């Protein structure tokens, strides 16, 4: 279809609380409320000026069309079906240059709506910058791999200005392009959908807007008492919002019961935006998999379905805790329009009645007081583990009073039900609640604590009465469910109807959690968290095991803020011997009580994780917390399959829950750990053990071929950005001046060139000749040599250490002989046996070539940041089969903010490169900035080159990301979409990366021009994690 959309960039004042409330929110008092919505002299408050898209009838732009209540500040909705030509008529009524850049959709270089160096001119910059008053036509065609085969009828896509996109997004220009299949739409609305909504979780940083100057003068009553760097002031401008509606203010979300609702969600913003949206007491599914949470990061695109049940009014919170108490809340209002309900009638309805008590104890994050890994007493002088565990003056140290759930046999909470053999790993986790689809869970809860508590589950049904978090006004009579008094008892009825359990395509049993629901921002962190496990009808033994599985495990990787324990007070009394000197707001104090743990154990001390070779293992993982609970739970040595995909590493977030299926092949003592730099060094690393419980020769199956890459570790001047002309043209085009923290040399600072240790390939085993880097290998940079392998091989890596301290080399997915890597001393040279079984390459639903990282493992963290990272691709042994022409290209992309401050080569870096080596205060955080290098494949600001291809090629992009907590990255390709999974059943143009995420992205280029490739997180675009790839016209 040929479609037209009239959209105008007007300027206006946007109210982030739109009256008149005066609601009852979770973990929010009016002090919180005020921090953000008072209001000068030194505070802008609750209304700001923003530039916003608006819909009109004509290209006269003389009458408008009202944007629905619930849209808030978002531009109007552009629906497009496949092959439609959409003509977006724009008029810039605002006071500055803006644009209209679309996403899941095809456009020439003069319908992009975006401005960078792309080699373009004159006729192709009419898109790139609409000056004030100018009108423009943006021509869109719905002609990518548009929605996937396995994607649903319509998917979430966005549009926004791209002059300085963070600053244009901040300023209010952002809106939804819903993208549907040919031809799902009857009268602009998906056939057989009753309700269509769009939501944005933006932490909308109004400090970054173009309208701060205009906003401080207009709203701050005394504008020279306004240090724009006032830590506090800045944070007073961070509107934790849903369509720009902070604190429960989002209006217009009402739906009749039994309505089919599509929700078109997306993240937007910066490092701070680690969302975790929850639609309270409601049925969710994404791609015919159940989802309880919906995480969203910057520009994370995703749709979901819901049949709206349970008339009433419910919270749509985000359970990132720091987000939650900055009021990232809103309500949706499920009607009782009296539609007839299709009631099965699940036969044979079973009742799982549990007896749990909340009570007190001391933990003992380290029973052993040592590091099973390094061997050391955790408190040794200089150790990274000391900080957390140190005791005396104003440091609590190693043990904390915690409330924790525990199981009792019955009614009278008198006999326990003692922690059995395999339940040894649970630790701080409460007892597992479990059920089948159709059941009726009940939980008799008794409190034996100082404070009042509850049990809020995740992903079961509960009537209003049973809801264990309080909020309103929602019409609740009893507050008893939500508030249980420090020695009271309540019970506690949940149902588990079909829609809350796992689907057709889902695993057997879903990973879930239950927590205490009074004040989430303290009760979970206090120890009030247990695992839950809802399973398919009859998939469970009457004892509660999965019918065909040997061992089940549970893991809760969270960072335990004791800092917000209900009992911080109680602990400062009970364990500091200068309690009067305890400054609760002292950074260095706060650190002491951040127990980076798994099941509340640290530095190797988790018992229970024990299994025999080749057993059916089913791991259930979950997490909770805030934007520093990004995780990569990597099992060394073994891998798992989850919904037909193969990895070894679990990316976890607040209220995320993963079910992993594993059958473990190599025998030994292997490492569960968080790849996230800080969690490792801070003690998030445990052990599991595969034992020989019969055997019994010593190989239990297979291998075939044998390949020999000659690799070497060396040791070189790495410039991160040798030209600057790209950066220079960028900033000249946007008319910005800007100097750069990282790159500019300053007085005392480094800039761009740093000594690093890179992997390289060598020809013989003499290493006198280093392989020359090809021409379509030249895009790799800091990466080591590409390593191909096929489902069957073995890989000899012969590794010389042409470096100056012990390194190693090893790869994810890959298999070896038993649970150990060998170090490789300088000058010395060594061989590694990487086996490549069935469990190292694609799974059912994986596309055939899948990448992994190979990296040093002397010092996981310091080695990795120093330069030692590479790609290993593990392709399925194809065929006798097909012949006649293909064409094909490959690109490995590694997204990493390289912490040069962690380099072994830092000393030498500083001495060598800085103008004055004396002025370098190493803890200076002007400096910890200059040396955080934001880069794709070790290169920045268009100095990652020879991403080059031709129209009609078949490109596989091997994207990976490693590193810290800051290293969440969102990959966006301008011009083109892509697919993932085998064949290409899911399409998107933003792929979400964290440390331990590796994925093959199938792209089919088709448009001549030079196109941009950024991380969509605001800090990283601006830091220089960006480049272009060129597509050429045959
Ligand atoms: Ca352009
Ligand atoms: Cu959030
Ligand atoms: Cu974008
Ligand atoms: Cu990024
Ligand atoms: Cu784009
Ligand atoms: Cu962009
Ligand atoms: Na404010």
């Amino acid at each position: 279809r040929e479609k037209h959309y009239y959209i105008g960039i007007t300027e206006a004042v946007w109210d982030y609380a739109s009256g008149s409330e005066e609601k009852e929110l979770i973990s929010v008092d009016t002090e919180q409320s005020n921090f953000y919505l008072r209001n000068g002299p030194d505070r802008i408050g609750r209304k700001y000026k923003k530039a916003l898209y608006s819909e009109y009838t004509d290209g006269t732009f003389t009458k408008t069309i009202d944007k629905p209540a619930w849209l808030g500040l978002l531009g109007p909705v552009i629906k497009a079906e496949v092959g439609d030509k959409v003509s977006v008529h724009v008029k810039n009524f605002a006071s500055r240059p803006y644009t209209f850049h679309a996403h899941g959709v095809t456009y020439t270089k003069a319908n992009e709506g975006a401005i960078y160096p792309d080699n373009t001119t004159d006729f192709q910059r009419a898109d790139d910058k609409l000056f004030p008053g100018q009108q423009y036509l943006y021509v869109l065609r719905a002609n990518e791999p548009s929605p996937g085969e396995g994607d649903s009828n319509c998917v979430t896509r966005i549009y926004h200005s791209h002059v300085d996109a963070p600053k244009d997004i901040a300023s209010g220009l952002i809106g939804p392009l819903i993208l549907c299949k040919k031809g799902s739409l009857h009268k602009e609305k998906e056939e057989n959908i009753d309700q269509e909504f769009v939501l944005m979780f933006s932490v909308v940083d109004e400090n970054l807007s173009w309208y701060l100057e205009d906003n401080i003068k207009t709203f701050c009553s005394e504008p020279e008492k306004v240090d724009k760097d006032n830590e506090d002031f800045q944070e007073s401008n961070r509107m934790y919002s849903i369509n720009g509606y902070t604190f429960g203010s989002l209006p217009g979300l009402s739906m009749c019961a039994e309505d089919r609702v599509k929700w078109y969600l997306f993240g937007m913003g910066n490092e701070v935006d680690v969302h975790s949206a929850l639609f309270h007491g409601q049925a969710l599914t994404s791609k015919n998999y159940h989802t309880d949470i919906i995480n969203l990061f910057p520009a994370t695109l995703i749709d979901v379905s819901m049949v709206a049940q349970n008339p009433g009014v419910w919270m749509l919170s985000c359970q990132n805790l720091n987000h939650l108490k900055a009021g990232l809340q809103a309500f949706f209002q499920v009607r009782d329009c009296n539609k007839p309900s299709p009631d099965d009638d699940i036969q044979d309805r079973h009742v799982r009645h549990y007896y749990i008590a909340a009570e007190e104890t001391i933990w003992d994050y380290a029973p052993s007081g040592t590091d099973t890994f390094t061997g050391e007493n955790l408190t040794s002088l200089g150790s990274d583990s000391r900080v957390f565990f140190e005791q005396g003056a104003t440091r609590i140290g190693g043990s904390y009073k915690k409330l924790v759930y525990r199981e009792y046999t019955d009614d009278s909470f008198t006999n326990r039900k003692q922690r059995g053999p395999d339940e040894e790993h649970l630790g701080i986790l409460g007892p597992v609640i479990w059920a089948e689809v159709g059941d009726i869970i009940r939980v008799t809860f008794h409190n034996k604590g100082q404070f009042p508590l509850s049990i809020q589950p995740m992903g079961v049904r509960f009537t209003k009465e049973n809801e264990g978090t309080y909020y309103g006004p929602d019409g609740r009579s009893s507050k008893q469910a939500s508030h249980v008094a420090p020695k009271e008892t309540f019970t506690y009825e949940w149902t588990v109807p079909k829609e809350m359990g796992p689907t057709y395509a889902d695993p057997v049993c879903l990973s879930k959690m239950y927590y205490s629901g009074v004040d989430l921002t303290k009760d979970i962190f206090t120890g009030l968290i247990g695992p839950m496990k809802i399973c398919k009808k009859g998939s469970l033994l009457a004892d509660g095991r999965q019918k065909d599985v040997d061992k089940e495990f549970y893991l809760f990787a969270t960072v335990f803020d004791e800092n917000e324990s209900l009992l911080l007070d109680d602990n400062i009394r009970m364990f500091t011997t200068a309690p009067e000197n305890v400054d609760k707001e002292d950074e260095d104090f706060q650190e002491s009580n951040k127990m980076h743990s798994m099941n509340g154990f640290m530095y190797g001390n988790l018992p229970g994780l024990n299994m025999c070779l080749g057993e059916s293992i089913v791991w259930y993982l979950f997490s909770a917390g805030n934007e520093a609970d990004v995780h990569g739970i990597y099992f060394s040595g073994n891998t798992y399959l989850s919904k037909g995909e193969r990895r070894d590493t679990a990316n976890l977030f607040p209220h995320k829950s993963l079910t992993l299926l594993m059958t473990p092949d190599t025998e030994g003592s292997f490492d569960v750990e968080c790849l996230t730099t800080d969690h490792y060094t801070g003690g998030m690393k445990q052990k599991y053990t595969v034992n020989q419980c019969k055997g019994q020769f010593e190989d239990v199956t297979l291998y075939q071929g044998e390949r020999t890459y000659y690799i070497a570790a060396v040791e070189v001047e790495w410039d991160y950005s040798p030209s600057r002309d790209w950066e220079m043209e960028l900033h000249h085009l946007q008319e910005q001046n800007v100097s750069n923290a990282f790159l500019d040399k300053e007085e005392f600072f480094i800039g761009s060139k740093y000594k690093k240790v890179v992997y390289r390939e060598f020809t013989d085993s003499t290493f006198r000749e280093q392989v020359k880097r090809r021409a379509e290998e030249e895009h790799l940079g800091i990466l080591g040599p590409l390593i191909h392998a096929d489902v069957g091989d073995k890989v000899k890596v012969v590794f010389k250490n042409m470096a100056s301290r012990p390194y190693s080399i090893h790869a994810h997915g890959v298999k070896t002989k038993s649970s150990t890597v060998a170090p490789t001393l300088p000058g010395e040279v060594r061989t590694y046996i990487w086996q490549i079984p069935e469990r190292s390459g694609a799974g059912t639903e994986d596309s055939p070539c899948i990448p992994w990282a190979y990296y040093s493992t002397v010092d996981r963290v310091k080695d990795l940041y120093s330069g030692l990272i590479g790609p290993l691709i593990v392709c399925r042994k194809s065929y006798v089969k097909v012949f006649n022409p293909k064409k094909k290209m490959e690109f490995s992309l590694l997204f990493l903010v390289f912490d040069e401050n962690e380099s072994w080569y830092l000393d030498d870096n500083i001495n060598t490169y800085s103008d004055h080596p004396e002025k370098v205060n190493k803890d200076n955080e002007e400096f910890i900035e200059s040396n955080k290098m934001h880069a794709i494949n070790g290169k920045m600001f268009g100095n990652l080159q020879g991403l080059t291809m031709h129209v009609g090629d078949e490109v596989n992009w091997y994207v990976m990301a490693m590193g810290n907590e800051i290293d969440l990255h969102t990959v966006h390709f301008h011009g083109h979409s892509f697919q993932y999974k085998h064949r290409g059943i899911h399409s998107s143009d933003v792929f979400d990366l964290f440390p331990g995420t590796y994925q093959t992205l199938e792209m089919f280029p088709q448009t001549p021009g030079t196109w941009l490739l950024h991380c969509h997180v605001t800090d990283h675009i601006h830091a220089g994690m960006v480049t272009t790839y060129t597509v050429l016209p045959n």
